[PDB]
């Protein structure tokens, strides 16, 4: 489109492309002393409010928000339904900072009518690891749209992180802006097969009867790793090594502490969920999927759709497809109704024998003030919440 935003911005224009060679900011040298020490102007009637996640009434109007106005898919019939819990579990990490969660609330009834937060984490980007801010859970109001408040909410945290002398950051969208590093496709495996086709997620075609898409779908309640078990702090160094080394590999990857795999992998009910096997105490495989339901749009009968996301899966002593075989099982024995993933690491190579469905659309990655390559999906060893 024309981007008139964006464009003002240290980002690739639409017509960028740079070599394999090239990996460094767009704006470089900058200065903590420099950095704007006033607000962003916000439209008259509306305040900056620092949000406090570990309080649980700021953390419910947070929830409240994104529950009514996040993200929905094309045709407006599901809208993304984060918990609580996992709103709490995302923006409480190691090193968060509170005054990068930031809400702007309306005057006059004193409701919090958008948001925009990060937290900090290390990236490494060609081989370059860089402190960075991932950005997520960017909302305004569905009845304050298009009135540009979205690039205020950005500057504005651009600034706050900008404070912590940090100059870059990762994040993604649905939607083309200027300009991705990555784009993946997402790919929805069925596990109830029939609530999917009832409110509309999943369709039968004449080949396929009810009870034929539901004999393609049956799994068998037996892992093919047997002692594939909840994760435990005592698992922490072991899930560290097994995840650390196997991120090295590919372009674009959080480099973790121990501090974070354990806040990262420690199962929550409801929200994450990682298992592992462990053989001579040595951890050798893992997998790992977070809870992010869909609010159901107007169906009679259902109101929530239970969803597994893939997160992070290694395997040393089965195949990828035997270790993700068991992934979309562990899911279906926690409840889930569909297990996701995108075209990420080596995501791709299972989709079609284990009776993936291409989706809808596609997930942009991002980077702000970086300068790089662009790079085939399977390259990408990151997954945002
Ligand atoms: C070094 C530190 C750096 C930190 C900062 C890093 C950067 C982080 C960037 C944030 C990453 C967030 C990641 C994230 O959370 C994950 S992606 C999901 C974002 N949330 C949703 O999609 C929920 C529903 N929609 C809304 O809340 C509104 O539509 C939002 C708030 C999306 C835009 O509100 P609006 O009422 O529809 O629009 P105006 O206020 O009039 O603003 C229009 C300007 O906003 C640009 N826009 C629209 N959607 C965007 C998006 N998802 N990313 C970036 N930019 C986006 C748009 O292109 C236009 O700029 P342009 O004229 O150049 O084209
Ligand atoms: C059925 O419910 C919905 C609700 C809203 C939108 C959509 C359409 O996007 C997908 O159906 C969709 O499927 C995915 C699978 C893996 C990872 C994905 O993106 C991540 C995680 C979520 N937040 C940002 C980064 C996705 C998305 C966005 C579907
Ligand atoms: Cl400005
Ligand atoms: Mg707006």
């Amino acid at each position: 489109m024309d981007y008139k935003f964006w464009y003002t911005q240290p980002v690739p224009k639409i017509n960028d492309e740079f070599n394999e060679s090239v990996n460094e900011p767009f704006i470089s040298d900058n200065k903590v002393e420099d950095v704007r020490k006033d607000e962003y102007k916000l439209p008259p009637g509306y305040s900056w409010y620092v949000c406090d996640v570990k309080d649980e009434k700021d953390r419910s109007e947070i929830y409240t928000l994104l529950t009514d106005n996040y993200v929905e898919d094309d045709d407006n019939i599901f809208r993304f339904n984060y918990s609580a819990e996992f709103l709490l579990w995302a923006l409480t990490s190691p090193n968060y900072l509170k005054t990068w969660h930031i809400g702007v609330k309306y005057d006059a009834s004193n409701k919090l009518i958008g948001f925009i937060s990060a937290i900090p984490t290390d990236i490494c980007i060609h081989k370059r690891t860089i402190k960075m801010a991932e950005v997520n859970f960017l909302c305004v109001h569905k009845t304050l749209r298009s009135k540009r408040l979205a690039p205020v909410l950005i500057k504005e945290i651009t600034r706050r992180i900008n404070l912590e002398n940090i100059w870059q950051a990762i994040y993604t969208a649905g939607v083309y802006l200027p300009k991705p590093v990555s784009d993946a496709r997402y790919y929805h495996r069925s596990i109830n097969v029939k609530k999917l086709i009832e409110i509309g997620f999943s369709s039968l075609n004449s080949r396929l009867t009810m009870s034929r898409a539901i004999k393609l779908y049956r799994v068998e309640d037996t892992l093919n790793i047997k002692n594939m078990r909840l994760m435990k702090k005592k698992d922490v160094e072991g899930v560290h090594k097994l995840l650390g080394s196997y991120l090295e590999q590919f372009n674009l990857y959080a480099v973790f502490t121990k501090e974070e795999i354990a806040h990262w992998f420690l199962p929550i009910e409801n929200v994450i969920y990682t298992y592992v096997n462990e053989e001579n105490g040595k951890i050798k495989d893992m997998i790992s999927f977070y809870s992010l339901p869909s609010q159901i749009l107007g169906n009679d009968k259902y109101s929530t759709l239970n969803a597994a996301y893939s997160f992070y899966n290694v395997t040393t002593t089965a195949t990828f497809k035997q270790l993700m075989q068991d992934a979309i099982l562990l899911a279906k024995r926690n409840n889930f109704d569909v297990f996701n993933a995108l075209e990420v690491m080596q995501n791709k190579s299972v989709f079609e024998d284990l009776k993936f469905g291409e989706g809808d659309g596609s997930l942009k990655y991002y980077l702000y003030n970086w300068k790089c390559a662009s790079f085939a999906p399977a390259h990408v060893g990151i997954v945002l919440l």
